[PDB]
């Protein structure tokens, strides 16, 4: 088999902020579940909206569902929505490359006190909230005007983007979250459920918990 592999630079304060959600002892991480379900839920809303004004957008994948998949032999956390997706150029611009004024805030405020992790979501940084519990997080993703790409980082300032020979989306993202071994306990059955009942109260998306034995 043969993949090209780009390898990209995160932005300097992008750097700084996965630095510091890393190498900080936070005692409530809950976050991260929010972070990614809210995410899936933006990117079912997008490609819902879409379809209102132009129906064939669907068809790449009729059904507009979640799919959370604890894995502890794997220990891995998947998160899988049949949303708009991205591009490769969508993956770049979005998950590393380019900083908002919020990133440097957000960072001030947990330095001062003013916030806390479980607020990273109001600083536009939501997504990097699962390297709180992640070693490595890869985010596969399949969108209308693209081939599926594969971006994946352990952090220490670099992420690498593939086209991606897995196992073919249709259409949306799914991204694994590769466990730290303190946070194991994210993948329990009974914890993991429901948590995703509290963390989807007003999710308009049907959520399907498939546990992996
Ligand atoms: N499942 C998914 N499908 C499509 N795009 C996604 C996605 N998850 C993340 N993204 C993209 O990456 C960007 C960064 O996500 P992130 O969650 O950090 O910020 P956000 O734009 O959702 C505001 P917030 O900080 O409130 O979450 C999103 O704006 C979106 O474009
Ligand atoms: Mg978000």
């Amino acid at each position: 088999a043969e993949s090209q592999v780009e390898r990209f630079t995160f932005q300097a304060e992008i750097n700084q902020l996965m630095s510091l959600i890393i190498n900080t002892f936070y005692s409530n991480k809950e976050v991260f579940l929010r972070e990614l379900i809210s995410n899936a839920s933006d990117a079912l809303d997008k490609i819902r909206y879409q379809s209102l004004t132009d129906a064939s957008v669907l068809e790449s994948k009729t059904e507009l569902e979640i799919k959370i998949i604890p894995d502890k032999t794997a220990k891995t956390l998947t998160l899988i929505d049949s949303g708009i997706g991205m591009t490769k150029t969508d993956m770049v611009k979005n998950l590393g490359t380019i900083a908002r004024s919020g990133t440097k805030n957000f960072m001030e405020q947990l330095q001062s006190g003013a916030a806390d992790i479980s607020m990273i979501g109001q600083f536009g940084v939501g997504f990097y909230s699962a390297y709180l519990v992640a070693d490595t997080v890869i985010v596969h993703s399949k969108n209308n005007d693209d081939e599926q790409y594969v971006w994946e980082s352990s952090a220490g300032g670099e992420f690498t983007i593939a086209l991606d020979h897995t196992e073919p989306l249709g259409r949306g993202t799914k991204i694994v979250l590769h466990m730290k071994e303190d946070q194991l306990d994210y993948l329990d059955e009974t914890k993991i459920k429901n948590l995703v009942k509290k963390h989807s109260e007003f999710i308009q998306y049907p959520i399907s918990l498939l546990t992996i034995k």
